[PDB]
C-alpha cells in the first residue's frame, strides 16, 4: 500500500527503484547518463512507467549518487551513497557485514553492521580498480566491457600486469600483445589487475564475514572471482547488484514514510 | 686524452656522452626507441660516428638508466639513475642542491650535495606529472608535444584542470574543448596541471636553493615556467638537460678509470 522510490544518480548511469511497503521490488529502471541527456529524470519516468503510476502515487522520493542533487527538487531528500549501498545490501543479504562496490569512476569498500555504515575505505581519484580502468582495457583489446567476463573465463594462461596505473598499463595490454599473447589470457590478467587494487583498499577496512559485491562491474564474474581468489572468502552477488544504490534509497524513503 | 663513454637508455630514449678528462664533451646523441632493439646500440655508433672514434679508444664506458642491466659486456660498471644525474647536474651547475628529472614514465626530485644524491623523492607509478601524462594530452588536443611550450605561452586565460590522474584529466581536456575553450588555454592548463604534481613530490624533499630540471620534458618551458610560478624559485636548465644522466655517467666513469 506503500510505495516509495529510490532514486541512485552515479556518473555512469542512474538506476531507479520503486518498493510496496519497503518488502517488495515492483520496478527499477537504468539510464544512461550523458552530458545534457537528461538521463536521471528520464530513469524516474522509466520506473513510473514501468510500474504503472505516477510521481504522486509515491509516498516518499529520496535521491542519492553523484548527481544526487541535480534532481534536488524530484527527491524529497538526498542521502549518502555509502549509505544506500549499506541499507541496500542488508535488504537483499541479510548477513552483510563487507560490501564492494566498483562503479565507473570511483571504488568504496563498506562494512555494514545492521543496514549501516560502520566504516569505509574509497577510492575517487585514480582510476584504478574502477569500471573506468576496464573501459580503457576493453577499449585497446578491442572488445565489449560486458564480454570480458565471459572471455577472460577461457584463459589458460596467468598474464600478470605490474603496472598500478591504467595508463601504464594500457601500454602493458599493448605490449603484451605485441608479444602475441592471447587476449583470453591478457584479460584475466586485467581482471587480477582490478582485484588488487580493490584488495588494497580492502584491508583498510577488514573483510568481514559475508563480503558482497556491489554495482555495475559486479557483473563481471571475472572480476567477482579474482576477488574471491585474493581475499580468499566467498563474495556474493545478484542480479539488482547495480541497483542497489537506488534499493537502499527507496528503503530509506519507505522509512521516513513511517515516521 | 683519456675519452669516456655515458650511455643513458631510458624507456623512450637512449642518451650517449663522450667526453675527454672528464672536463669537456666532445659529443653527444640521442635514439629513439623504435622497434628493433638497437636503438641504444644504434645510439653509441651515432656519438663514436660524430666524435670520429671507436669503442677502443674509450677508457671506461659506463651506462645507466632504465636498461642498464642490458649493456653488460658493451659497458664495464652501471650505477643508479640518481646518482648520474645528481653528479652530471653538479657538472653544468656547481650550486645545485635540488634537481627536478622528469622523463617518460616516471619523476623525481633529487637533493644535492656534493655532486651526490642526499635525498629524494620519486613517481613510479601514476603516469600523472611524467612526460607520459603530456603525451596523452598532446594526442586528444592533436598536437606535437614538442609545440606545447610554444602554445601555450600564448595563453591569456587560466584553465584549471581539476582532475590529478590522467585518464580523468583526458575527459577533462575533452570536455573543456566542448565547451569551446581554446586550445592554448587548456594547455597552459595542462603544464600547471603537471607542475602540481612535481610540486607534489618536491615537497616531501624540499626545495633547496639552485634548483635545476632534467630529462627530455625540461626543454618544454611551459612545464618549467609553470613550476618557477609554483615553488616560486628559479629553475635552471641547459640545452644538455636530456643528457644529464648520461653525462653523470661519463663522469662517473672517468673517475673510475683514475681509480
Ligand atoms: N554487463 C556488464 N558487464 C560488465 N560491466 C558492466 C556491465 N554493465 C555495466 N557495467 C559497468 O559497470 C559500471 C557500473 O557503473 P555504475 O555503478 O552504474 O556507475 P555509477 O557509480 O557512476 O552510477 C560501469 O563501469 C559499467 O560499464
Ligand atoms: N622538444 C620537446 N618538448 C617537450 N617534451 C619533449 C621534447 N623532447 C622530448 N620531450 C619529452 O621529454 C621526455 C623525456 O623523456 P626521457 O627523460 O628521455 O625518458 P626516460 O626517462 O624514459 O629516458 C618524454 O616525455 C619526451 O616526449
Ligand atoms: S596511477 Fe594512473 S589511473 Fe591512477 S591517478 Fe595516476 S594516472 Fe590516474
Amino acid at each position: 500500500s506503500i510505495y516509495t522510490l529510490g532514486i541512485d544518480v552515479g556518473s555512469t548511469a542512474s538506476k531507479c527503484i520503486i518498493l510496496k511497503d519497503g518488502k517488495e521490488i515492483v520496478a527499477k529502471s537504468l539510464v544512461a547518463v550523458g552530458t545534457g541527456t537528461s538521463g536521471p529524470a528520464r530513469s524516474i519516468s522509466e520506473v513510473l512507467e514501468n510500474a504503472h503510476m505516477k510521481k504522486e502515487d509515491m509516498a516518499f522520493t529520496l535521491a542519492t549518487g553523484y548527481g544526487r542533487n541535480s534532481l534536488e527538487g524530484i527527491a524529497d531528500k538526498q542521502m549518502s551513497e555509502l549509505s544506500c549501498h549499506a541499507m541496500g545490501a542488508s535488504f537483499i543479504w541479510p548477513n552483510v557485514h563487507t560490501v564492494i562496490d566498483i562503479g565507473g569512476q570511483d571504488v568504496k569498500v563498506i562494512h555494514v553492521e545492521n543496514g549501516t555504515m560502520t566504516n569505509f575505505q574509497m577510492n575517487d581519484k585514480c582510476a584504478a580498480g574502477t569500471g573506468r580502468f576496464l573501459d580503457v582495457m576493453a577499449n585497446i583489446l578491442e572488445v565489449k566491457v560486458s564480454d570480458l567476463a565471459e572471455l577472460g573465463a577461457k584463459s589458460t594462461k596467468r598474464v600478470a600486469i605490474s603496472s598500478t596505473c591504467t595508463v601504464f598499463a594500457e601500454s602493458e595490454v599493448i605490449s603484451q600483445l605485441s608479444k602475441g599473447t592471447d587476449k583470453i589470457d591478457i584479460i584475466a590478467g586485467i581482471h587480477r589487475s582490478v582485484a588488487s587494487r580493490v584488495i588494497g583498499l580492502a584491508n583498510r577496512v577488514g573483510i568481514v564475514k559475508d563480503v558482497v559485491m556491489t554495482g555495475g562491474v559486479a557483473q563481471n564474474y571475472g572480476v567477482r572471482g579474482a576477488l574471491e581468489e585474493g581475499l580468499g572468502v566467498e563474495i556474493k552477488t545478484s542480479p539488482l547488484a547495480q541497483y542497489n544504490g537506488a534499493l537502499g534509497a527507496a528503503l530509506y524513503a519507505y522509512k521516513k514514510a513511517a515516521k
